[PDB]
């Protein structure tokens, strides 16, 4: 026979694997009194999350059921969250002077052992207005406008509503979604990934398609002046696939690769592809319950096939270095007390960039056939530069009552990579209420784009 904790402890997984979760989370109650957690059974979600809480003088079998009673839990309730992130980048009046906001509803809830999700995301991108001359033209390196002066569509705006749908467990997610209706290119998007241990080492396999978010042009599309071709194009999405490997060796030490690769792909934009390499290795300086420090050292390496930063109609405003190098020191913070969970971190970096010459007008079909001669002559210059930058983060989260939670996030991106920076609010209500650990980071949603 068993002692009555082991049946209890056993007997939940066994009622939440058959598909009665709400069983199995009254079954934790009684696995917490015959385990010594507590001397009387929780008759509330508060007593019953709150006994959930680590506890450091645990022996492994009273630390395993206020894990696993605490991760069934989790699993099992109904989440709404919102969220606001004012994101940008500096840049040029009429394509690349970047203010964008994004609100973000999402409802998380059970389904299997897993979470689904639904989200919409409400972006709104201005980039300003052209600069122009004395006859109100202008000729920037944009659209056409360096083979003819433009004119008419002075102010560069647009918004939208994008949508998702998906799931994860631990093993599988998958999501699919839209890109912002409203912007002037519309697409399908989403991925799927698969996880595994195949001994000491962890993989994690995926395919997806997914927008690249740092410019108008390449999020949403443009159109060329109507002085001018006033065609559509832009709206790049990245297909690809990715590997990533974690030989996290336990304890105090880590290292972990990923590769991928992308076809990247747009409307009226020249066809171009990426490979993409990482690394990293971690030390744990403080490994504590309620307290972790890590240094670490990255490194990445880039090759995108062709230059397609420029924002000429046929290239595509996104960033696409031919050869791209970084070396970065990340250093981390995170702590949480009773409620209260915070991040602090930064990371120096050198990096390397070049890129190749290439035309400026890279599909000729899009170019009246009276100005593709000259168009033909105008190249955008390859260039290249070394430097240091840095990046800094810091998310804080606090539970305001056992249903309600609020956080913020500063994501500061300086380390020459032109990505944007964000800054995010937004509060989360919990259904059945949680006063167990807190979360470790805290956990804002991300932007459907940057998935
Ligand atoms: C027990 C330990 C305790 C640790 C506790 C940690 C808590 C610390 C609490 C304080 C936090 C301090 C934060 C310090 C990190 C922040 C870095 C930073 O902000 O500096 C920015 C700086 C850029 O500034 P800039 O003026 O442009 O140039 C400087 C020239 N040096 O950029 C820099 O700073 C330069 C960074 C240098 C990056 C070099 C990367 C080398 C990586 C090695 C890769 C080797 C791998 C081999 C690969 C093989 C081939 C693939
Ligand atoms: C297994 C690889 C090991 C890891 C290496 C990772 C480094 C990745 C960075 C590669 C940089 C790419 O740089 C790329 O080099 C080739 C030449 O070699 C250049 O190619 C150019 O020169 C060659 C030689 O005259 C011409 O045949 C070619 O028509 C021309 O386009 C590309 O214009 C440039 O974009
Ligand atoms: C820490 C406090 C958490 C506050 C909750 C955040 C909820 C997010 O609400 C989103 C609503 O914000 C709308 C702001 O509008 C921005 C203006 O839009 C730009 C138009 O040019
Ligand atoms: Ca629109």
């Amino acid at each position: 026979f068993q002692s009555s904790a082991m049946v209890l402890r056993d007997g939940a997984k066994f009622e939440a694997q058959a598909g009665d979760p709400t069983q199995a989370l009254e079954t934790y109650k009684d696995a917490m009194v015959a385990s010594g957690v507590t001397t009387t059974r929780p008759q509330d979600n508060d007593t019953f999350t709150r006994l959930t809480r680590n506890d450091e003088k645990d022996d492994w079998l009273k630390r395993g059921v206020r894990s696993d009673a605490a991760d069934l839990y989790r699993q099992q309730d109904l989440n709404v969250t919102l969220e606001h992130d004012y994101w940008g980048s500096s840049g040029t009046g009429g394509y690349s002077d970047l203010k964008a906001h994004t609100t973000m509803l999402q409802v998380d809830a059970p389904y299997s052992d897993g979470r689904m999700f639904f989200r919409s995301d409400f972006v709104n991108m201005n980039v300003g207005s052209f600069s122009t001359n004395a006859d109100g033209k202008w000729d920037d390196n944009w659209g056409t406008c360096t083979l003819q002066d433009c004119s008419g569509n002075r102010s560069q705006s647009d918004s939208g509503a994008s949508v998702a749908v998906g799931w994860r467990n631990d093993v599988w997610s998958w999501d699919i979604g839209t890109t912002p209706m409203g912007f002037n290119v519309v697409d399908v998007v989403g991925g799927i990934s698969y996880s595994d241990d195949i001994g000491p080492l962890g993989y994690t396999v995926n395919a997806h398609r997914r927008p690249i978010s740092s410019s108008l042009l390449a999020f949403g599309g443009q159109k060329d002046s109507p002085s001018n071709t006033g065609k559509k194009w832009g709206g790049v999405r990245a297909d690809g696939v990715g590997l990533s490997l974690s030989y996290d060796k336990g304890e105090a030490n880590g290292v972990w690769a990923s590769l991928s690769g992308d076809q990247l792909t747009g409307k009226n934009v020249e066809d171009n592809w990426r490979v993409r390499w990482m690394t990293g290795y971690y030390y744990k300086v403080i490994n504590q319950n309620n307290r972790r420090v890590t240094i670490g050292l990255n490194n990445m390496i880039w090759h995108y096939d062709k230059d397609l930063s420029g924002y000429s109609l046929g290239q595509g405003g996104y960033y696409s270095p031919q050869e791209y190098l970084s070396f970065a020191i990340p250093v981390m913070w995170r702590e949480r007390t009773e409620n209260w969970s915070w991040e602090l971190g930064a990371s120096g970096s050198w990096s390397h960039s070049r890129t190749k010459t290439m035309p400026r007008y890279p599909l000729m079909n899009l170019i009246p056939t009276d100005w593709q001669e000259e168009a033909a002559r105008q190249s955008n210059d390859g260039g290249s530069s070394q430097g240091f930058g840095y990046t800094a983060r810091a998310l804080l989260e606090r539970r305001v009552t056992s249903n309600w939670f609020v956080g913020t996030a500063i994501d500061i991106q300086q380390a020459k990579d032109y990505a944007p920076s964000h800054f995010l609010l937004y509060v989360r209500y919990s259904a059945a209420g949680w006063q167990g650990d807190m979360d470790l980071p805290p956990q804002p949603l991300i932007p459907y784009a940057d998935w």
